[PDB]
């Protein structure tokens, strides 16, 4: 399934990292959280200077998952340019949103959603999902230089954004082609 | 699923962490994730019992005989023990939380900690028995927090969560860092 | 899932194994009395005095494959360090409290059980089930030094002991926390 | 389930007990075990013909025309084969048990045997076969213990275990060893 | 599961396949087939003269598979001694009956039953079953020096062969304990 | 499961790929047409003179992966011998048809079916299910030089052919036994 | 000159042995080799996994002696505690060093001697003190996991040791103080 490439052989995926690649595909869980934490951790070892991007193509997933990313990400010294790649959803569009100011970026069909799905670890009781939605709030109000009120109202209507909404929007800052 | 490769010598990222002394406590805790675990913190030791030891916890509970036979290495070995809580630690993630050397306990801005208990169980058991156990949840909890066993008993019974700075006033952890 | 530990590079279990370790963790089936029993003749042929360390967190398991392990034990020559952690129930409590005199231990939070659940290989008839039921009262009885009476009043009893409990009792030797 | 390696040579712990000329019967016998065990049992007596192999049985039974696969072999190789009863010998482990080098047979003290057949087959067959398959084992038996037929019968009419000096008198060992 | 031996270093079926060794141990399907019959091709390119050794435990198997093992067996210029060792029913007596003459063997206590079951790649019309039943017929009666009618006489009956009763009929030559 | 040969060593399928020998067993698929396709791109690199040997023991499969694997067969310019053993039914049995004519073999005991089962990777109209069909019609009819008329009325037979019926019929031009 | 102690009324020599202490002190000849036997054979007959704590305080004595009490020590199946007291040069350094790996010990003021004295129950040979010289360099290499030369080094040197030096010689495990 996963090829070998190139002295040295990787495969594929751990040549990528070798270009200080990590790649948030799919469906986010504590166990992708693990990983991409993981990778970013190292990556700033190697150079604490030395852009990291982060290629995301995700429908969303475990908020407290995307948070320990979201979290990382604000602790690293590194410049983090983040990519659209077919879809940010949910808690992707969040991690998305939370690049290197100025290195936000999408390809040109690539579709992004900041609306919550309608999940947990465990159960959880309502107070607790609207204090983890208001800090979904806080964090789209800090990186997108918009008001609570229009997070709010935005995050209510179930629909996806174009690439150039979003940046509008002040998800991401560039739509490039080439 | 695929666990990159990093680099003279070359580990899966994290075998490299672990050469690091960084332990990872993701996800529920079993017997299987405590077996895990007391290996790589006896490794750990045996490198160096002076050298500090970081345990990143991302968990939202597990076995408590489990949990419980983590939380007793952790008191064995003398290493120091920094724990970490990222994304969550509810239930015997934030014992083991909370069990770190004291002035080492931190958090990362946007986590969550419960100690409330959910309502599991190696073999099923009577109800003299989880209460014996949850009599220990309560002990320890007292000890590490240097709360009393009454402010203990009353907050496990709320079922909710912390922020980072409630679960440090309340003596789960010491710091809430952002860098 | 299992670390790579370094010359020479292990997985982190055949690290353990190099110290001598032997782990006795989760349910006891003819599947883990082979991978015992195994290490055991194995660790007696690198020395057959030097003492090895059996790791102990079960909540028990099939009685066959317990008193396999039993024999295995009472057979090699080498001293035996037991310890609880977690929980020794059962199969798991005979095993702990079957260890060298003198070098049976628990953790201080550990819960031990020597009651036997209400399995079987195969099914079998209820003359052999107490067979077996009093084999496991005298092998107690023999290492606890407790009489007959005592332990079958005390396996009657669906409860756990404190490791203190357990040292009274005579399953254990010290309760140790560093 | 992880198999730990040992050590100039590195072995899975197996391999190091197939090494040493130990082959384990653990657990249900079917096709493939036998086919396992034969190729050990081949490939023991291709190294030497005149050193014993040691045959540990841990075994509830299995399929009878793959134990009597495994008794073909046992009884074809020239080596001397210590067979010992570890946990348990039920059904056709009790047969191959019985079927090791005269004077070799041995069992730990704590072990139970059986020769009650239950009540498997690798295709549906007629009862005139499965008649015919347990004279097979009535005449297995027989040589083995050196008791009659009558007895080997009415024996194996009782569903029960034996303890390994009940089996020792029986003939189906000959030594019951602690150390 | 699959031990190791030995310079070089062999998982144990692969160090019998160096032997000249090749096993059809339980029921043959169109994998089985491939693999036997890569086999069989690799060791006749190793020296077409050798002999080579076929071990059959088999309960029988996909009539189709089973002749494409039959022919391949036909086809290769190599002697090859069969072995019955538990059992060989249906297409597996068939296999064993088709080794070079005088080198068909069976163990003492073996079952052999050339009955055929009451299978298929794909569901089949009545008449190609018809087809199949005579084509089996055939090779029996070629490889046992048996008449047609016996044949279809002796597969009517559902049971089994002893060793000695096989050999009699003509499916093996020789009976052999050590 | 698969056993490695011996220098270098290889797992028994990867030294047949070395002797240019490519296996189609089983049903075929677009991971089987894929594998295949793969090889004899690959098996024409190293030579796009040297023949080819394709082995089939198939009961049919999927008919655009049958039809994949049918064109890069007519694409490479390797001499293809192909091999009916056990069985080639319905796309197996059009992949043994399109070897290189004169190299299309059979063993004395395989079947040959033409008629198709009664597939698709997805749902498809009655109109797309005749285009397929009449597809299979004129391929057939190339490599047999038979008539379209005798190609449909043959098809329509649910039955087997032997391997010299399918001589007969121009599937294959050998039938041989060593 | 030997005090009672306090039921039962022992000798409190034989109240040691009844704690399983065994003492090796002052000169060891052919009647301690016997008693010392006598007393191990006496233990393991009551627990043969019980430990064993041998007390060694000896200047050394007769070789053969010596190696009777070796073979017997290593002959029983129980683990051995060894401990110095005072002093344990030649052969009482040779028992202190033959205890159970891991539980040989010394008190802080000891002073051990490997060296052997310029022995004999008769008059005997050069070939003969040669080869027992011989079998004491092998035991110690042995027990000490130090190689054949640096024992012959060491035994060459008319000198004790402190405890430390013994326990990173390999002689003891531990020295202890409380
Ligand atoms: O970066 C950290 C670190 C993270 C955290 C807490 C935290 C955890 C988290 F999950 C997310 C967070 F945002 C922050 N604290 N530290 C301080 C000390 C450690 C180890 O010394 N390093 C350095 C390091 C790590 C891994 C590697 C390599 F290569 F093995 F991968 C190399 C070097
Ligand atoms: O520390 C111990 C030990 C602790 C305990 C009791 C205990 C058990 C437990 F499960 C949890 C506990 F908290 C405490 N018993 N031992 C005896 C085994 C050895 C040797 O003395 N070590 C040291 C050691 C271990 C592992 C490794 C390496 F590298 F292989 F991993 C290297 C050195
Ligand atoms: O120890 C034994 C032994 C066990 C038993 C019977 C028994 C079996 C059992 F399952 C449980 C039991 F309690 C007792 N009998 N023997 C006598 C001869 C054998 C082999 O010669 N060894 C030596 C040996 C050294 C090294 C290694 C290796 F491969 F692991 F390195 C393996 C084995
Ligand atoms: O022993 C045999 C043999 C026995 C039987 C009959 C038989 C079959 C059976 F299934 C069970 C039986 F009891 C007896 N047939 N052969 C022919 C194959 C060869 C050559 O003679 N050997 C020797 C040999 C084997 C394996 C290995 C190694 F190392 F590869 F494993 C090395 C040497
Ligand atoms: O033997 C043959 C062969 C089989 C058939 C047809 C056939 C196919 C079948 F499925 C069953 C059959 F009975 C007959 N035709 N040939 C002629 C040319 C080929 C390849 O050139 N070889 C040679 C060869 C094979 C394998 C290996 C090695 F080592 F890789 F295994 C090395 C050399
Ligand atoms: O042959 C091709 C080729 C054929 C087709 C069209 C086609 C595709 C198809 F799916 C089926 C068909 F019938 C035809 N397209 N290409 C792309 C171009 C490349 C080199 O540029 N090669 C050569 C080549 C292949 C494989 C390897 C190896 F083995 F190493 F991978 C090495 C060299
Ligand atoms: O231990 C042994 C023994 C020693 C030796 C040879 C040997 C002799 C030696 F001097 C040093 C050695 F290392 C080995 N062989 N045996 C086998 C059988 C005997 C008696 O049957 N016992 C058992 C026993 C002893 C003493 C008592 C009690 F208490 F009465 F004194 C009770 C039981």
């Amino acid at each position: 399934l996963i090829p070998i490439v190139v002295e040295r052989a990787y495969d594929i995926y751990s040549r990528l990292l070798r270009e200080r690649i990590v790649c948030v595909m799919g469906p986010i869980d504590d166990s992708v959280a693990s990983l991409v934490i993981a990778q970013l951790l190292f990556l700033q070892s190697e150079s604490n200077k030395k852009p990291i991007h982060m290629y995301i193509n995700s429908p969303g997933g475990v908020v407290t998952a995307g948070l320990a990313i979201y979290d990382t990400m604000q602790y690293i010294l590194n410049p983090i340019c983040t990519w659209c790649v077919g879809q940010a959803a949910s808690m992707g569009s969040l991690l998305l949103a939370a690049g290197t100011p100025g290195m936000r970026h999408s390809l040109p069909n690539s579709r992004i959603m900041i609306h919550q799905p309608s999940a947990t670890d465990i159960a959880i009781q309502a107070e607790e999902i609207m204090k983890l939605k208001k800090q979904l709030y806080n964090i789209y109000a800090k990186h997108t230089k918009q008001s609570l009120q229009v997070i709010e109202s935005a995050m209510e209507r179930d629909r996806y954004m174009s690439p150039m909404e979003a940046q509008e929007f002040g998800i991401l800052d560039k739509v490039l082609v080439h």
